[PDB]
C-alpha cells in the first residue's frame, strides 16, 4: 500500500481443486463473507498494479463474471487470460503472460486465487525486498508444523536458494524439509519469459511446474531470493475443506480482535463469527454462538445474543437483539428484540419498539413504543405508535394482493386477533380476544366477533365418567 | 485389519472408576454416539481375534447384557470373565485368562475398556512388533505433556526397558519422566502366566499390578519391548470427565475433518458434533452449533444450522434444516425446515414442504409441496400435496384414539383452525380464520364457525376514559 | 489462605483503563459473573490482611459503593484511598498509603484491580517469601510468549534482579526478555515510602513508575527479590477487551474442569459457560451451546442444554432444561422443559410438570404434574395439578391489577383457549376449543364460546373459480 510500476499481477486459478470435492469452483467458496477469489482481488487492488489478470480455465464462465463485478466494485480494471487445461502452473503463467503487450517491462507479481488472508504489506514487501535484491526472481517462503502436500525450499548451508521440490517429487529426506515454497513470487518479465519456456513435464505430475523456474534461473547465474513469512497464515492456501475452515476460523479471530480493541465486548470470540463488513459500535455486548453476517451494523451500548443469527440487519444505539434470525431488516434505539424471534426481509422496528418471543415479522414496519410480546406472525403490514398486539394473533394476506393491513396509534388489540389483509384499524381502536377481523375498525372503536362465555355445569362427569376429572366430585364435597 | 492366529484379547473393565463420580458405569459413558465399551469392542472385533474376552467387575449383570448386543451387532462372539473385588489390574488378567482353555497357546493381548480412540492399525502395529522382536511381552508406551496419574516407563541409556512405576509408588524423580504406560500389551501366554503368578501387593495401592510384569520378566532374562505411540490421543483413556470430554472432542474433530475432507462444508468444527454412524452428502453445508446425533444421514446439497440437533433424523438433497430440534424423522428433497422447529419421531416432510417457526410436528405425515409456515402444531395427523395450513392452528386428538385426522391435497386452511380429531379434510376445501372444526369437510366446500365481526364506535372513550386510547379524541378531531 | 500481621493491602484501581475503549470504568466489566474488582477483592480478603485498601482515580462514585458492598458481603472493612489523576502507578501507591496511619508497621503488599485470576496461594507465597528472603522488595514474574506490553525484569547472569524495566523505555534489545513484571509486590513499608520519595516523572510516559523502586532499592543496598509463578494464566491482567476474553474463556476451563471432576458431564467445555456461583448436582449432562448464570443450581441427574441460558434459576433432580431461555425461576424434580422454552421471572414449575416448545411463562405458578406443551404464553397466574393446558393459548391480564387467574387440578382446557385475568376455574373443569374465557368456571363445568362448524359445499368452485382448488371437480369425478 501502494505498489510501485509498472508492476502487473497474475491471479492463478484455473486448476481443477479436485480436493473440495465441489460442484462449485473452489475459489468461489467463501469465508467471512466474502468469496477465496473476492478476497484475493480486494488485497491486490489495494497496491494498485498498472495490469490485473486472473488467470481461468474451464469453468471461465461460472467465474468471469463474478471477477467483472469485482473490477466494478474495486473500481479498476481486471483482465482474464485463459487456460483451456490444466497443464500446470508454469502453464498457467504463460496464459497470463498472454494478456500482456508482448513488450511488457514492468515486474511480473503471481499469486494464487485460494490465499484468502494475503495482505498488502506482505505483497508490498515482496515487490520491495525484489527490487532491492535485485532479483531475477523472489519467493515467498514460510515454516509449517507440517509441511505436507507443499513445494520444499532447497538451501544450501548457505542459506541459498537452489531450487523447490514438489510433495509428489521430493524424496523422503527432503519431506522433512518444514520450510516450504508459498507460492507467491515476483519476477523479472524476461527471466520469467525465458525461465518458462525452457520447463519440462517430466513429473511426478507430469505437468509444467512453475517451482521449476527458480531452478533454472539458478543455473542461469540469476539472482534467486527467498522472502520467509512469519505469519504462516497470511500465506496458507485452501486447496481442501479442512484448510477452508482454518482459514475461516483465524480470519474471524482478527475480525474479532479488531473490534474487541475498538470498544466491543465479544464474550466468546471462538463461537462469534462476524463478516467483513459488519460494523459494530462501542461498548456492545456480544453473546455467544452468534453470527452477524453480511453487511449488519450494530450501534453503540446493544447487547447481541447468545444465538443469533444477523444478516444485513441494522440495529440501533441501546437495543437488546437475543436468540434472534433475522435478515435485511432494521432495529431501532433502545428496541428489544427475542428470544425465539424470527425477523425475515423488509421488517422495520422502530425505536422502543418489542418484537417478543416466538413472533416471527415479515416485511412489515412497526412504530415507535409499538409491542408485539407472544406467539403472534405480522406479515406484510404496517403499525403505528405506542400500540399493543395480544398475544396469538395473525396479520395475513391471502394472496398476489399487495395491499396491506394498517394499525394506527395507541391501539391495544386482543389475544387472539386474526387480521385479514387488506384491514384497516384507527388509532385508540381496541379488539377484543378472539376477534376476526375482515372490515375496517374506527378510532376509538371496539371490534369483536367471539360469542359469549357459557357453563354447562356438571359437563364432566356425565359426559367423561369415572375420569381423573371426577376431581368435580371431590371439590364438590368440600 | 486383520489379527493372526491364535490370538486372544482381554478387555479389562473391572475397575471401579470412582473418579467418575457416577453412579453409572465408566465404561458405558458415551461419546460422539457410543460407549466407551461399545467403541473398544469395534476396533478389537474388526481385527478378528481368536477369542476376545471381557473382564468385568461386581457391577457385571448391568454390563454382560450390552458386550451380548455388542457380540450380535458385530457378528462374533465375546465372553465374560468375572473379578468379584478390583484385586489390581494383574488380578484382572489371571479372571480373564480363567476364561480361556487351561492349554490356550495362543498370543494374549490385553487392553482397557476405557480407551476409545485406540484404533486397528495401532493393534496390528502392536502384535506384530511382539512377534518381530521375539518378545515376551510388548508394551505400548506414548509421550504426554502432564504424565500425571500414569505408570512411568523406566529405560537405561540403552532404551531398554527396566520397569513400569505407577504414580502412586514413583519417586519424585521417576515422576519427571514423560514416557508413560499406555496400558497395552501383547504377551506369550506362558511367561504371562508365570509372571502374573509371582506378582505381589506390597504396594502404595496393596494391589497386584500388571505392571509388575515387564519387570519380573526382565529379570527372568526375557525379552521386554516397549513400543512407542506418536498420536497419544490413540491411547488416551478416561479415567474421569474431564479425560472425557477432551476425547469426545479428539474424536469428533477427525469425524468432522473425514466428512468435510469427502466434500462438505462445515463452518465450524469445534461447534459441530456429529456422531459416528452420521452420513452426509457432498457439497452440503452445516452451521456452527448443530449436533448430528445417533443414525442421522443428510443428502447432498443440503443447508444444516445454525443451532440445530438432529437425532436419527433423515434429510434428502437440496434441504434446508435451520435452527431446528428433531429425532426420528424423515425430510425430502428441497423441502424448507425452520427456524425455530420442532419435529418429534414419527414426522415425515414430503418433498419441497416447508415447516416454519414455531412449528412443531410428532407422528405426523406431510405430503408434497405442502406448507405449514407459522406457529402451529401438526400431531397425529397425515395432510395431502400442495396444501397451506393456516398459521396459529392446531391438530390434536384429546385421547387413546389411534384415529388419525385427514387432510386432502390442494386444501388452504385459515389463520387460527383448530382441528379435533379424528376429522377428515377434502381436496381443495378450505376453512376460515377461527374456525373450530369437528366435523367432516368434503371436497370444495368452506367450513366455518367464527363469528361476524361487529363494530362499538366510540367504545374506548365509554369504558375506558381518560386512557392514551383517548388518541381517539386525537383522531376525530383530525 | 491465610495472612500474616500485620499485612496490608493496596488495590490499584485508579487508572483510566483507555485501552477499554469503554464509558464503564474497566474493573467494573465482568467475567463468570463477578465484576473484576469483585475478583479481586474475595481473593484477597480470604487471606484477611489487617487493612485493606482500594486506591481509586476520577470516577470514584461509580466504584466506591460496589467496593462498599463488597465490604459488607465479605464481612469486613475495605477503605478507600483516592488519587484524583493518574500520575502513575507509583503515585498511586503514595496515595494509597496516606490511609495507613504514619506510623504503619506491617507488610505493604500491591496488586491491582485488574487481574481476576489471581489466587490465595500466589499471594500467600508471595508474603511467605517476602519474609523468608528478608527482603525489602518482592516481586512476582512471570514469562509470556508475548512479553508486549508488560514490564521487562531485568537479571544479570546471577539471576539477580537489577531493575524493572517499561515497554514504552525499554530497547530493542530489552524488549526481547519474556519474563516481565507481574505488578504483585510486596514491601517493607519503610524502604517502599524511602523509595517512593525519589521517584522521577523522567519517562517515555513522563509519569512515577512504582517500577523505578526495584532499582532504587538495589543501588540502596536493599535485599531485592523476584519471584517467578509459572502458571501465568493467574497473574495475567485485563487491560482491553481481548484480554478480558481470555481471561474469562480461562476462568471458565477451571470452573467447568472442577465440574466435571465432582461428577458432572459436560459435553463441550468450550462452549458452556458457568458462572463461578453456580452449583451442579451429580450424574448431570449439560450439553453444548448452554451457559448457567448467576446464582444458578443444578440438581442431580438433569439433562441441560443444548442451548440453554438459565440465570438465577433452580432446578431440582432428573429435570430435562433443553433450549430454554430463562431467569430468576424455579423447575421441580423429574420437570421437562423445552425445546424453544421462555421462562421469564416468578415462575415456579412443580414436579413432573411438562413446559413445551413454544411455550412462554412468566410469574406464575404451575403445580405438580401440570402439562403446558404447545404455544401457550402463561402470565401472572397460578395453575394446580395434573392439569393440561391446551395448545395455542393465553393467560393475559390487560392491566395494574394484581389479581390472578386460577386454574384447579385435574383440569383440561382446551386448544386456543384465551383466559382473560382475573378469572378461577375449578377442579376437574373443561373448556371447549376456541373458547374465550372471561367469568369463572365451576367444577366439572364445561365452558365454551365457539359457534357451531358450518360447511358451505361447492364454495372453492363459486368463491375461488379455476384456483388449484379446483382440485375438488378432480375428487368429484373420482
Ligand atoms: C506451483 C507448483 O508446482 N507447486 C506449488 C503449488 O502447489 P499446489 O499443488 O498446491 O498448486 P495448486 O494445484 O493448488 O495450484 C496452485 C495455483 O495455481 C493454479 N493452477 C494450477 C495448475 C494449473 O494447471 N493451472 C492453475 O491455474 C491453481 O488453481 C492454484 O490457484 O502451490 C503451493 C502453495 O500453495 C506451493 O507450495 C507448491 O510448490
Ligand atoms: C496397570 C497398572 O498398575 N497401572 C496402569 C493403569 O493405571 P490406572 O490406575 O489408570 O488403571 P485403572 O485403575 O484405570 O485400570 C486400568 C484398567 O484395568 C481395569 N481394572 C483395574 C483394576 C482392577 O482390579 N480390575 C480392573 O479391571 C480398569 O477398569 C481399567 O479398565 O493403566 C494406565 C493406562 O491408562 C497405565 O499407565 C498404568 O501403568
Ligand atoms: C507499574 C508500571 O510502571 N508498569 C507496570 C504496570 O503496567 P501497566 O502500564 O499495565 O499499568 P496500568 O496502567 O495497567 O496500571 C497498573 C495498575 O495501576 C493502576 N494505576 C495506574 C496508574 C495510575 O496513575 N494510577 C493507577 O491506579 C491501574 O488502574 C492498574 O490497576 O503493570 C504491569 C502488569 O500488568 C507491569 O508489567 C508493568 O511493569
Amino acid at each position: 500500500m501502494t505498489f510501485p510500476g509498472d508492476t502487473a499481477v497474475l491471479v492463478l486459478a484455473a486448476g481443477p481443486g479436485t480436493r473440495m470435492r465441489s460442484d462449485t469452483p473452489k475459489v468461489l467458496h467463501t469465508l467471512a463473507g466474502r468469496s477465496m477469489l473476492s478476497h484475493v482481488l480486494h488485497a491486490i487492488a489495494k497496491l494498485a498494479p498498472q495490469r490485473l489478470i486472473v488467470v481461468l480455465g474451464h469453468d471461465h464462465q461460472r467465474i468471469a463474471p463474478l471477477v467483472g463485478e469485482l473490477a466494478d466494485t474495486l473500481g479498476r480494471t481486471i483482465d482474464v487470460a485463459l487456460q483451456d487445461r490444466p497443464l500446470g502452473t508454469g502453464h498457467a503463467v504463460l496464459c497470463g503472460l498472454s494478456a500482456l503487450p508482448d513488450d511488457y517491462a514492468g515486474n511480473v507479481v503471481v499469486t494464487s486465487g485460494d490465499t484468502p488472508l494475503l495482505d498488502a504489506d506482505t505483497l508490498a514487501d515482496l515487490i520491495a525486498t525484489h527490487r532491492a535484491v535485485s532479483a531475477a526472481v523472489t519467493v515467498l517462503t514460510t515454516t509449517l508444523d507440517d509441511p505436507f502436500g507443499y513445494g520444499r525450499i532447497l538451501r544450501t548451508q548457505d542459506h541459498e536458494v537452489m531450487a523447490i521440490v514438489e510433495q509428489t517429487d521430493a524424496t523422503p529426506s527432503q519431506r522433512e524439509i518444514r520450510e516450504v515454497n508459498a507460492g507467491v513470487y515476483a519476477f523479472d518479465i524476461a527471466a520469467l519469459r525465458s525461465a518458462l519456456s525452457r520447463l519440462s513435464s517430466n513429473n511426478a505430475q507430469q505437468e509444467l511446474y512453475l517451482t521449476d523456474v527458480i531452478a533454472i534461473l539458478r543455473s542461469d547465474g540469476q539472482t534467486v531470493h527467498a522472502s520467509h513469512v512469519d505469519d504462516s497464515a497470511l500465506v496458507a492456501g485452501v486447496n481442501n475443506r479442512v484448510q477452508l475452515a482454518e482459514l475461516a476460523s483465524e480470519l474471524n479471530r482478527r475480525v474479532v480482535a479488531a473490534h474487541q480493541l475498538a470498544g466491543v465486548t465479544v464474550v466468546d470470540p471462538a463461537t462469534t463469527w462476524i463478516d467483513v463488513d459488519v460494523t459494530i459500535g462501542r461498548d456492545t455486548v456480544i453473546h455467544p454462538g452468534t453470527q452477524l453476517l453480511g453487511r449488519t451494523q450494530i450501534g453503540g451500548r446493544c447487547v447481541v445474543g447468545p444465538d443469533t443469527t444477523l444478516t444485513d440487519v441494522a440495529v440501533g444505539d441501546g437495543a437488546s437483539v437475543v436468540r434472534t434470525h433475522g435478515s435485511s431488516s432494521s432495529i431501532g434505539d433502545g428496541a428489544a428484540v427475542g428470544p425465539f424471534t424470527y425477523l425475515r426481509p423488509g421488517t422495520a422496528l422502530g425505536a422502543d419498539g418489542k418484537l417478543g418471543a416466538f413472533v416471527e415479522v415479515k416485511n412489515s414496519t412497526i412504530g415507535t413504543g409499538t409491542k408485539v410480546p407472544h406467539l403472534t406472525y405480522v406479515g406484510d403490514a404496517d403499525i403505528g405508535e405506542y400500540s399493543n398486539i395480544g398475544a396469538s394473533s395473525v396479520f395475513v394476506n391471502y394472496d398476489t394482493s399487495k395491499r396491506r393491513t394498517t394499525v394506527g396509534s395507541h391501539v391495544r388489540t386482543g389475544s387472539d386477533t386474526m387480521f385479514v389483509a387488506p384491514v384497516t384499524i384507527g388509532d385508540g381502536a381496541y379488539t377484543g380476544a378472539g376477534t376476526v377481523v375482515r372490515e375496517d375498525v374506527p378510532p376509538g372503536a371496539l371490534a369483536v366477533s367471539a360469542g359469549p362465555q357459557r357453563n354447562i355445569e356438571n359437563w364432566v362427569q356425565r359426559k367423561r365418567p369415572g375420569s381423573p376429572a371426577a376431581q368435580a366430585s371431590k371439590r364438590a364435597s368440600e
